[PDB]
């Protein structure tokens, strides 16, 4: 049921460690095709079920195209080792970047990024395909857009190991990006989008970050509302996305409409 390119280990060179993802270590690399800069996502030693969930993500990303979705080149297998080969994006994860640049990222810059992320998720909605890991960490900054007469440009990363295969402990760690219906469909990405807008508004500090797993879990079980930004028109949008009833979240047609005025 899955389709993606098999990458020969001879085709790839591993360079410096960039950090950890869910069950992964991410490295700068080279792919010989020309010697293309890429990232290598090396899966932890894993049960077959996690390996499958990894391949499922490679299959998903290999059959979609959008200018605000990161490219997946394929999967390298090296006996028990699984390596996803994906797009290197120049300025790296947005959450890190916003925390580093805190105090000089204008609202207009943030509204461009919200619009680009909405155009990626509008495309996935129309395809009826779930990302399931929309968050600042998975938004990659291709163009800075701070210089006068420039605009930023983002790429949404592959979601990594499918949410469906992760432990309850890992799902609780992803609150408040995790849709509440996923604690125990594309509607989950509407919640994830809303949480990511708060994260962007708060310069890479998402709500409930300091809170213990039990306190994050109770927040959802009690259906506490997440904070609203002081921009009332953006607050209306985030509050509609962060609605507990999945069927009450707005379409990406409505979201894009609201962001473009
Ligand atoms: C410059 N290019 C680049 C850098 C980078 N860096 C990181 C990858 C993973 C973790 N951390 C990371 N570690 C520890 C603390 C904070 C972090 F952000 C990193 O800094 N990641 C990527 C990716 C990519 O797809 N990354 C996957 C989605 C995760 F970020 C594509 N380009 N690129």
């Amino acid at each position: 049921q899955l389709s993606f390119h098999r990458v020969d280990q001879k085709e790839i060179t591993q360079l410096s460690h960039l950090g950890q993802g869910t069950r992964t270590n991410v490295y700068e690399g080279r792919l010989r095709v020309q010697e293309l800069r890429v990232v290598l996502k090396v899966l932890d030693p894993s049960h077959h079920d996690i390996a499958l969930a990894f391949y499922e993500t490679a299959s998903l990303m290999s059959q979609v195209s959008h200018t605000h979705l990161a490219f997946v080149h394929g999967v390298c297998v090296r006996g028990p080792e699984n390596i996803m080969v994906t797009e290197y994006v120049e300025h790296g994860p947005l959450d890190v970047w916003l925390r580093r640049e805190r105090g000089h990222v204008p609202m207009a810059w943030k509204m461009v990024v919200a619009q680009q992320l909405a155009s990626a998720l509008s495309y996935l909605e129309n395809k009826n395909l779930v990302h399931g890991n929309v968050c600042g960490r998975n938004i990659l900054l291709a163009r800075l857009g701070l210089a006068e007469g420039t605009s930023p440009f983002i790429k949404l990363s592959d979601p990594g190991v499918g949410l469906g295969a992760l432990s309850r402990e890992e799902r609780v760690e992803r609150i408040p990006w995790l849709a509440p219906e996923c604690l125990p469909s594309t509607a989950m990405d509407k919640w994830g989008f809303g949480a990511t807008l708060l994260e962007i508004c708060f310069d890479g500090e998402a709500p409930l970050q300091s809170r213990s797993p039990s306190e994050k879990e109770h927040f959802y079980q009690r259906q506490h509302r997440l904070p609203e930004p002081s921009c009332p028109q953006l607050a209306t949008l985030t509050s509609q996305c962060l609605t507990y009833e999945p069927t009450q979240r707005p379409s990406f047609r409505t979201i894009l409409r609201d962001l473009t005025r």
